[PDB]
């Protein structure tokens, strides 16, 4: 039939375009530059519908002469998201970020950049002869390929849409995993660090091109930039501000948050990844023994780089699944049997604390009465099944 | 506060469940009775909520004395959709099942399993003493792990749920791709076949002890199967009838086989699974040459097991992607481009078949008229965007 016809033929053109999206910044060595060369695009969404895309063409070179590692073929895959400060009067843009290197199968750069790193963003701009200045400052943790970053517009008004500077606004604070350390160019650099250089080409309109020194002054790392662009269009998507600031929806910040703090339960030893003996002694402590082989297998059903553990990235997609009513209401009857050690229908302040331990965190007996007390609608001093549910919805 | 320990503490016991929740097949060498072994759980959705457990243990043997393929660990990755005959009196079940090997990274019976093959499953039961019978017919196509069976009782009502007997009720149909043939035992053993035997607990319930002979007779493939079943709860979900029939809800027959037409497009050789130099083909027919090393990223992206191509379940997954609003409305705006190839607004007639005969169908004018017919509401012999919309939607 043709309507037969047409969907199929549909989801073979659909499927194209799903399959040749490559979302991920990809990078490769520059050895004659003694650095590396990146290349990607961004698609920027249009208000009232459509995609801008922008084209980045990528090259870093060291700016000291010590000696840097130079990667095979790998990418960076990114989450972002874009929000607002409503306590803030200036042009701004309030920026959250988890970078992680990928690509590739099973020093004293990689040192400075172990803990959380203050970061300040300094760039002067210069599109179509309008003059402006950003200053951004916020944290780096590598760890888990972390960035919390928020820009000010000094000049006042932005020229150009916030998103289309996202990308020239430290990729030294990606998360290599350990089989890639030998890959990452960008830590190897520091602390005299890398000049990075871009040019970005909006479709169908004008061009950044953007030069960068990303290095450490002192014990902060500052990313002082010089971005020109030439040849916009008056109306265009980018002079005319048509693009949309930021994704619908997104999973926000808090959440992102409550899901780090339970990961880092699991991730004992703070590297940034849980791993078989890791979930192994989570799992241990409640009581539950699974083998060596069982927790390999375990980790693997939800492993999508297949490097054998899980990292924040992968905890956050894990859990942002979509699940079923029936399957999301099953998972919290076996949450509840989880607490109610003794299976009378009832989680006690005891068997709450309990929990909460071996688990790995530290409350009184205070502190664990107040959880009780904030989810015990009926006073009787214990959190029944129906009590629970609410306070997991 | 407490609502954030609450919160987080709850998203780390979720975690554990998630990760802990092995679905999976797991296939291991069984060397001293010359065959293998499983073990896996399958969880029984409970009509009104909670899931009835089935801890099943396998083992499987060879029939003949010819030597047989003993694998490395690995696994099978089972989707499944129950669903019924509206024309159907007899107590029944129609079934659809897609079955891939995985889990290990990068011939007589071989050549049995190329096409489709068909399949003859009779069952005599013993449930508490009450006695039963099960015949089954349907097709095999290993080349994409896919089983389509309907199942019938042909001694009355069923005395236990239809769900509980699909396990029971031929994995020498699995898809094992090229690197883990050697480890395909279930077809290395044909055509003299393997016995089958297991045991399922249901948990708070009676077993299920199963033995079956699987091999084939003539052309056909045939699965006969005897089970006795002891020690189950008269008001026991199993003996009363306490199970869904069916999940919900699934991506349904008529959709799936919508997009394996459009997966045999690229899968150009028929060998269930996209390379690289198949979606290059594709691409290449439509006017995009991306490189080796661009298809392979591409591929990579969606690339499940790492194996380097798309077979059929990951082509789906990659299709029932879920995509925002704005995501799948811009989709359909590319796609459009793609079949609206001088860009003018209006697809042609010209235009639809030069898409349709590049991806590989063999359509008439006339049926392509038809297609335009059929999408052409204003009647001026073109499909314009909101057409083009209306059709995909
Ligand atoms: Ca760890
Ligand atoms: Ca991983
Ligand atoms: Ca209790
Ligand atoms: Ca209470
Ligand atoms: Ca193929
Ligand atoms: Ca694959
Ligand atoms: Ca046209
Ligand atoms: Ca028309």
């Amino acid at each position: 039939s043709s309507r037969r016809k047409w969907n199929k033929t549909g989801h073979a053109v659909r499927a194209i375009g799903r399959l040749s999206s490559l979302e991920n910044v990809y990078i490769k060595a520059d050895k004659q530059k003694n650095g590396i060369k990146a290349n990607f695009k961004i698609r920027h969404n249009i208000e009232d519908g459509g995609v801008q895309l922008a084209y980045h063409y990528q090259q870093n070179t060291p700016i000291g002469d010590g000696p840097v590692l130079l990667p095979d073929n790998h990418y960076l895959s990114v989450q972002s998201k874009l929000s607002k400060d409503p306590n803030e009067k200036r042009d701004h843009m309030v920026l959250l970020e988890f970078v992680t290197a990928a690509g590739i199968t099973l020093s004293k750069g990689e040192e400075l950049f172990t803990g959380v790193v203050p970061i300040l963003v300094e760039l002067d701009g210069d599109v179509n002869g309008h003059k402006f200045s950003v200053s951004g400052e916020g944290e780096g943790d590598a760890t888990y390929g972390k960035l919390t970053l928020k820009f000010i517009c000094t000049t006042g008004k932005l020229p150009v849409p916030w998103p289309t500077l996202v990308t020239t606004l430290v990729q030294c604070f990606s998360r290599y995993p350990d089989h890639m350390k030998q890959h990452d160019f960008f830590k190897s650099a520091m602390p005299e660090g890398y000049i990075q250089e871009r040019t970005i080409f909006f479709k169908d309109d004008g061009n950044y091109k953007t030069r960068a020194e990303v290095k450490f002054e002192g014990d902060t790392l500052v990313n002082r930039i010089e971005l020109k662009g030439i040849d916009f269009k008056e109306d265009g998507n980018i002079l005319g501000h048509k693009l949309e600031y930021n994704t619908r929806d997104q999973l926000t910040e808090e959440q992102i948050a409550e899901f780090k703090e339970a990961f880092s339960l699991f991730d004992k030893d703070g590297d940034g990844t849980i791993t078989t003996k890791e979930l192994g002694t989570v799992m241990r402590s409640l009581g539950q023994n699974p083998t060596e082989a069982e927790l390999q297998d375990m980790i693997n059903e939800v492993d999508a780089d297949g490097d054998g553990t899980i990292d924040f990235p992968e905890f956050l997609t894990m859990m942002a699944r979509k699940m079923k009513d029936t399957d999301s209401e099953e998972e919290i009857r076996e949450a509840f049997r989880v607490f109610d050690k003794d299976g009378n229908g009832y989680i006690s302040a005891a068997e709450l604390r309990h929990v909460m331990t071996n688990l790995g965190e530290k409350l009184t007996d205070e502190e664990v009465d107040e959880m009780i007390r904030e989810a015990d609608i009926d006073g009787d001093g214990q959190v029944n099944y129906e009590e629970f549910v609410q306070m997991m919805t």
